[PDB]
């Protein structure tokens, strides 16, 4: 009767089709089916993303691809543990108000200019976007964006004030790109192709440096006045309290120990997941300091994004056992050996960043990081940089909402109109394209 | 400067001076030291349980027990997703208004005598903690408790006011004894050694059947005077609306299979986790059903539970590797065949039904099951017994509060003394000691 209702029916149809009519060996036709059927549900999101990846190891063990134990134990991986341990670091500085302190402690640093205002919003909300999500900055700092843009509210100078509100949706998604926590499809990619924190951040930290002032200026040169307007600096100053100090200083501890996991770890007897362990010592850390209390972690974390990390190692699973991986490869074999490596990285960049304008970043993520990536090792090629590229180009959705949360949150402000962000976008995408595809070439050899 | 504080830093000395002066194997010492660590945690509580749980991992990993990834492997046993599908379960008929129509349709069937008024509250908080929980019940129920406790709302009629308030406190914690959800505890001694749902209802379901009315019957003959009162059914009625059906049918399809997943799995190829997958289905079922959104399965789910299963399972597998289950039970050995089987059964039950008067219900049988069960295997024993009773008379939290989250319950109502509730445990501890050691001797040959 709803519009999902029929989705799930259709694509269980898609799926009987393709599954009684496909003509190759049934290993094949069943990844492929299960692969459409995900690939689908996904995409469209008639079922919560969540419920989608739980139905990931259901079908694998009802199809006989693995037992019930196998398939769970993706479940457990230990990046969705170290992802566990950037909420709770996130939950810690929220409860403890750190993250607004921080935003003042800046905020007051414009003395009074929107000028210097509106550039400060963009700059915490990348920074924030870091540790705490993308989702989560947006609606924790859209107030603070409405609340700076009312003095200067004329919104007949609306230019100075969707500059604004479009400003931090993106600082939100750019600042995600920036670690290993921050945005979903980061860690996806880590959890496929077994990345460090630092290792992420070797590749994403100066992608993100250099994307956030490209994505700024391209909003400033169109209709900015943000030359003008004054501050109206209403509400109580901040100061550091009980172990805001022990926060800071756990957090900025748990952040050493992650980008200098290489040599720590190493002087230690060389630990498997060093960077999970090193979450997971925060949990700890935070707990003692009795800074954080437990129902605190239990709201701020994202359970759902947990499961759904199974869900993709689950399916790039099924994608290797049922050989569908190899399959795919082969349909490509030709066409890819038309392509040089720069066309193949670009075609890429081209699909994603453009795809992940009609559904979730994660979403898109999680289909396509398993397929690629699983695809690229039968090409005998290390799945790092293609998935390491997926999970930034899932990442850059300017464009129209929907795309990210954080569109729809600035969009339901009432004031930023459709066709504005459907035209700053798509200048924004293209730019990215670019960016994305130097940066990979170079980070080849 | 805590009190909580203290205990955490007295344990860990507890540790370093056990560490480095007992004069055992390398191995068993840290075993040793870590059980009595974890044992101190879980049982003071100075961290919490979910803390702890999560802190086995961690150590197993930096003491060389264990890899990291195989440490964490045990948080995705299948037993933690049974039990999610039960959570899942409960959201969603609560979210679907089930759980009110079930206690009108009944508690309108009592017309209107006190006399058949808290004989019914009892029935209703008992049979929802069959499936929800024991601390969501006495929550979920009290506001209804009370509402019946306002005709003869004399509390200078406290004895007819005292037994309904202790009657249900006592009846969410029996109930949870009836399924393997329904209390933390069961679904621990499950995971332990591997039980199906309904293998734990051949255990839980008849035990519960028995203890239920002994503990009313000591309630009412004391101080009851409940046969007079008036009944004043004040509240609008609801109505089977909105897939309240679909709730019940989904719900109602679940538990049938779990009741016979024995016969329906053989027949079908011998799926592994049969129960974990039928848990998992409703899940599905409740969602391509729309009854209930995801938002609402994770806020209603409690992960911490979920988590701590993991550490139960993980702190097990410490016992094994460092051979420590083995060295207690040499310890044991003479100990223990100096005593039958009935000595045996009789001080385990014993002890518990009174250790879990100190700590939860739940933090007990998470210390106590790795530890019985696994030495019960040094002596080639099946660890079944010893499981399912320790998991069954840790549910039995009579006396004083503290012991389960449902007696500071109906006790914070400021209204019952401690004397009153330290006295009537007393009394109920004992007869529960000699219905289970009845019960769990027959349940051998
Ligand atoms: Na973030
Ligand atoms: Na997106
Ligand atoms: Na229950
Ligand atoms: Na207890």
């Amino acid at each position: 009767l709803h519009r999902n209702s029929l989705i799930v029916l259709a694509d269980v149809a898609l799926f009987l089709a393709l599954y009684h009519f496909l003509p190759f060996e049934h290993n094949v036709v069943l990844g492929i089916s299960m692969l459409a059927f995900i690939a689908v549900l996904w995409l469209t999101e008639a079922l919560h993303v969540t419920v989608t990846a739980i139905l990931v190891p259901v079908m694998a063990v009802f199809f006989g691809i693995f037992e019930t134990q196998a398939a769970l134990n993706n479940f457990a991986n230990s990046i969705i543990f170290l992802f566990l341990g950037g909420f709770a670091l996130a939950a810690a500085m929220h409860h403890q108000g750190l993250d607004k302190v921080i935003a003042d402690k800046v905020l007051a640093m414009a003395q009074g200019k929107m000028s210097v205002a509106v550039f400060m919003l963009f700059g915490v909300t990348a920074l924030l976007s870091m540790w705490i999500s993308n989702t989560a900055t947006a609606a924790m700092m859209l107030p603070l964006v409405l609340g700076v843009l009312s003095k200067v509210d004329a919104d007949k100078q609306r230019s100075t004030y969707v500059f604004v509100l479009l400003g931090v949706a993106y600082s939100a998604s750019i600042g995600g790109i920036a670690t290993l926590v921050g945005s979903p499809p980061n860690a996806i990619a880590a959890a496929e192709v077994g990345l460090s924190f630092t290792d992420w951040m070797k590749f994403g930290l100066p992608t993100a440096m250099m994307m956030l002032p490209m994505a700024i200026a391209i909003l400033y040169f169109l209709l900015k006045p943000t030359l003008n307007g004054m501050f109206e600096l209403d509400r109580a100053p901040v100061n550091w309290d009980k172990g805001k100090v022990v926060t800071l200083g756990i957090f900025g501890l748990t952040v050493f120990l992650w980008i200098f996991s290489s040599p720590i770890n190493a002087a230690l007897g060389g630990f498997k997941s060093f960077d999970t362990l090193v979450a997971l010592g925060a949990i700890l850390m935070l707990s003692f300091a009795r800074v954080v209390h437990w129902k605190e972690i239990q709201k701020t974390a994202d359970w759902g994004v947990l499961l759904l990390f199974g869900g993709g190692l689950c399916l790039s699973n099924v994608l290797k056992q049922t050989g569908t991986s190899v399959f795919l490869a082969n349909a490509l074999s030709d066409m890819v050996s038309h392509m040089g490596i720069f066309v193949v990285i670009l075609v890429v960049a081209t699909f994603v960043v453009f795809l992940t304008e009609f559904a979730s970043n994660t979403a898109s993520a999680a289909l396509l990081i398993p397929v690629f990536a699983t695809v690229a090792e039968a090409f005998g090629m290390s799945p790092v940089l293609l998935s390491v590229l997926i999970a930034v180009a899932a990442s850059c959705a300017f464009m129209l909402p929907v795309a990210t949360p954080p569109n729809a949150i600035v969009f339901a402000s009432g004031h930023i109109k459709q066709s504005e962000m459907m035209r700053v976008g798509l200048y924004l995408n293209i730019a990215c394209i670019g960016l994305l595809t130097a940066i990979a070439m170079l980070f080849w050899q």
